[PDB]
């Protein structure tokens, strides 16, 4: 039994339908959460497709988490130079544990026993909502309907929404990435049609003329751009306008998910490519060496940890205790030059924080005569190369 | 006391003041080795220059070892996806160990009871010779006259020179890349000056048009390329002169030296730039997920073991054991299209060993209920978030 | 639709009542299957209680896989000192793949196109089990009655049992461990009962006078006890007596599970505790110390493989590639002394393989220079400590 | 050139040698420190052997770090369960930093400008202090006697003593251990000699009653012990004693040093032997699963920090920061009976913070069944084990 469900609700029409569903089906009263998170859409109409599905005024909820995704999820990770399989800045996995966290608070904030959310019942994303559901609220009821309901067909899907009363692509959106999947890219020995990419201009059509960008740092963490101190959001939709007009970012991948097999997807990170690429630069002079190597060797398995939906879990929060120490003197400036989908270093440096600032050649000597000890002790033991 | 060294030898100023200073200090008979491993330099001339300084016919070696680089050093470093700290492919250190291999067996070879050689006494390339000789003979007797000698002053060096009778920048060139330090960049504040790059065509100047290739892959090393199956230097000279002609390649880093602190180098590297994001595309439908993700979580280290100058060590071999295992399905073609210095993919496929190729909602729905039992332990025991 | 399966068959009740309903629900021939892995049961018995159960006698599979297990599985997982948790020897986890793969084969060879097992609907077993399956036949059904069939009374179970014709604990017996659970134990904060160890004496039960022992190592496997050259299970079984004798392998965890949370039992690895701490020794005199430490800090990652269910996979075999490249020169000899619970090592040599075997103190002090170069940069730079 | 220096100073022969060459070849006031870390000596004599070798009252520095010892440097490294080449309890290493530390400070204190220390030229203890001293004091000259005199000789230092006017085992002791090298200990297929033992009893001198303790724990650290909160030391000593009444925390290894090759050395650690398999209890019952594993995972690498003297540098500190944050719900106690060397875990509780504190057979069918996928994708693609 179930009174009250708070629903992930984009205004699209599954989600409307799942709306219907919860009221006739759990027979309760259903409370929707839109939250923008960079995905480009007007947010208010969201409000009165809610209205006009029954939803009360009070149970809308409508959020702006723009500055707190890139604060606390985005730059948070980037302190990491996180990248999954090599490739792929996890810009759908970042976003994801933000999303089931505020769902989780509305939730209990509104007495609500239930959420449910219209991600795929056999793809990554139902796993992200769910472990980030029980983080906050473990006594909720979880309801995929996706899972749960005898509407398997598209017949007996249309026949429900008639009922109860853009891309082509299956695209997911955020201020970190565009995501593409579908249509040719279903093929991976297919290359992808060039009027899919929504977002950025092809470094074809970038222009003929290289962009001098400087970026500033603090314990790790963008602060500035060419002297401009943004909020975190501001910040990073810049670096994305940037990318964008120099055509950086995209990327062809198939990938491992958590659950099913493998993927093939298209994906457009203008911004955090370059991110990347500068917060590299800056721990080359800011970082001692073995901290930034130490965090080199733990970063797949935290890349892993984001990808798989377990933002919210203890392994991560002991893996990010170890990265955000690594940060501290992580302060400068880098330098770089953008053209046509290149992040070009031309430049680094720090104020106060640099470590680029005696020993000989007989200090030297010494330091390898110990190393090749035990070269010199295996090869008399027979164990020559 | 000593009777018969062999010295690495490229005919340069240097090495020759180091011949004739072997010749005297330890009064022996030096032996001369040069190699050819993509330095595009011509051998000949090497030989001589050492018979006008007094070397015998027998004790100059002039040894080509392009392809034995490719085979047994590159393609198998590439099989990790080995990269130091994000960016450096490793193109100085993992040469080295084939040079002081070479060195250590043409020393047995010769009955000479020392080996010698001109890297600089406060830099990461003694180690990665000295490490390697003890490899291979352990009882070398190692004259590093830069450590050695009393000949440190360039006046004090001119006046030795005398008695015993191109680019400005610091350079290492081979097969995988081109090294620059010194000059403009030994402040890592400032820019390169774009006179400095002789290999690669800026993307600036690269051409309009882009260019597909198809690179061939068994067991994860590169075979064929556009159909052609060449010699392993024959396909990484090729992946050079695409990378060459399209701007590919170009790095700007300070990076963590072995011995030493922080260093600020540029480096070209267009044909493995391009055999890494290949390298990735053919694991993404091949490799088993865990598989890939566990080398993943490896390769820092054995990126830092290449670039410290321990190629020959336990270690490693271990290290490449299992990286080899993870490589014995890694069977197919990548495609690709290079342009202004993008390496973007746009195809990959595979004719036997594709693993991109039942279950349903309800299943995943007890793999999601397994995974978030100890969030809902956890969660009743007081720990939510 | 299924027409012959092949059971793991023990002859007790409740795989005897197992046997009848897959004959009855999914009307089909069974196939039976026991595995002598060190349980100390008479096989005979089996095949007789099969007989009178309506198994045709050439369905019948009785086979002896003691030497098997210790050489394929056991010895292969103590090259890696594996212990999961720090605590538990994964008795019970490494003689499940030899069970399921053996079970697996029978199935391909007698044409069945299913398996079955009596493991709990809710334990570690059934994914033990499952996986191995699939690793050698992954077009075989799977039917696991326990989560399949209405019988989840005792009621309902005994009335099943009628229609169709020892230790109180929940034991699990092998070649290298017993398992205890259940009853007092279910308490953790609850002591065990004296009585309840069946295989050891207890360390106060045992003799006042100590023994000494010499175990000999070949490529990292035990070989040889006291100069005798025993079979693998002959070699494991001496040791097994050797520290039931001395009250030696006892243990009392709670463990993290697979599936479902923490459990408490109690383990008896008498010949295994004896067996690790011989190996430790065999490898500090033979093994060069980075290989030893390399292999340390892969070790949890295999222990939790094994220990999962994922000893056929392919990164358990990528980690034993690097474990086996590390026992090439594990060969010689190790010394202990066993008193009343206590493995103590008294000695260690090798013939032909220890390392235990020119450098000073200049040498010494360009070593420590060179360390600590970062440091005085780093203090330079405001950073001390 | 030198005007005081701070000398870590025992009263022992050789340190007193080492004051008095300082005076006269540095030419120079020099400071004594003597610290209580356990060692079990009188510390006022050598304030007396100070005074009539010259040394100012003022420059006499005895301090007791027993307390700060185990709470600010065993304690912690105890969180990870830090064990070495899985033996070594670290007791050497451990110490050493908190020694280094202390030195540089009262250095800065006094104004000295150079620190000293009788540990050997060749050791593993020289780099320990250095590394430590360069932490806290980047500035200070370091002198180290044994690499810089000319007085080599047991004759020429016999001579030197005079013109300036107990066990036969080389040992180290404090509050965490004591170790034992030299004589009959340098053959490793020779065992020690039973009267080398000078802390515990041996298992079979130990009682024939066995004994019960609880220890409680706050944070993953000790803090009662039978319900007596006592200081740190407090707490580390009575483990001590009971450990030693039992004759439990002997060990007979060879170890890989870091400087230099392999040494064969015996240790007595009787409070810390029960102090880890307690601790590891403690986690068992209180941990998430992934949260231990992940720090198991990390272990190896902390001990070699720890072994190498790392304590005081930016890897370790960033190791701790996981070690730490895993350690938060580490409360609760745990129950032993100790008897003649064993250390067996008969109980662990805790009042707030035990995860063993719905899922059923359906929900374990399906996180088999997506578990399984990639091996039944495997096997269609031809990789059947």
């Amino acid at each position: 039994e179930v009174k009250k469900v708070v629903l992930a609700y984009s205004g699209g029409l599954d989600t409307s339908i799942i709306l219907k569903w919860l009221q006739d089906e759990y027979n309760c009263e259903v409370v929707t959460f839109t939250a923008d998170i960079g995905q480009g859409e007007e947010l208010e109409p969201a409000r009165k497709k809610a209205l006009s599905l029954g939803i009360k005024e009070e149970n809308i909820f409508i959020k702006d988490l723009r500055d707190e995704f890139v604060k606390d999820y985005v730059f948070p990770m980037f302190r990491a130079n996180a990248i999954y399989e090599g490739e792929y800045l996890l810009g759908t996995s970042i976003a994801r544990p933000l999303i089931a966290k505020t769902q989780a608070q509305i939730a209990l904030q509104t007495g609500a026993d239930a959420v449910s959310h219209g991600a795929t019942g056999k793809g990554n994303d139902q796993v992200r909502f769910e472990l980030g559901y029980l983080a906050f609220s473990p006594d909720l009821k979880i309801i995929a309907p996706w899972r749960e309901w005898d509407l398997n067909s598209r017949e007996k899907l249309l026949a429900y929404a008639q009922k109860h009363g853009k891309s082509p692509y299956s695209m997911d959106a955020n201020l970190l990435h565009i995501s593409y999947e579908g249509l040719v890219l279903e093929d991976p020995a297919h290359a992808p049609e060039e009027d899919m990419w929504r977002w950025s201009k092809s470094p074809k059509d970038a222009p003929n003329e290289s962009e001098i960008i400087e970026l500033d740092f603090q314990k790790g963490d963008l602060v500035a751009i060419n002297g401009e101190k943004l909020s975190p959001a501001g910040l990073l939709t810049k670096l994305n306008e940037l990318g964008c007009k120099h055509g950086i970012g995209r990327l062809d991948i198939v990938e491992n998910r958590y659950v099913g097999m493998k993927s093939r997807g298209c994906y457009e990170t203008p911004g955090g490519t370059i991110l990347l690429k500068a917060h590299r630069a800056l721990e080359s002079i800011t970082l001692d060496r073995e901290a930034a190597h130490l965090k080199d060797e733990l970063m797949p398995k935290y890349a892993s940890l984001i990808y798989n939906g377990y933002w919210f879990s203890p392994e991560r929060m002991m893996l990010q205790a170890l990265i955000d120490e690594s940060q501290i003197h992580a302060n400068g400036r880098v330098k770089l030059e953008l053209y046509k989908g290149n992040v070009m270093v031309i430049g680094r440096e720090s104020a106060n924080d640099s470590l680029f600032n005696v020993y000989n050649q007989k200090d030297a000597a010494g330091f390898i005569k110990l190393n090749a000890l035990r070269f010199i002790i295996a090869g008399k033991n027979g164990r020559k190369f």
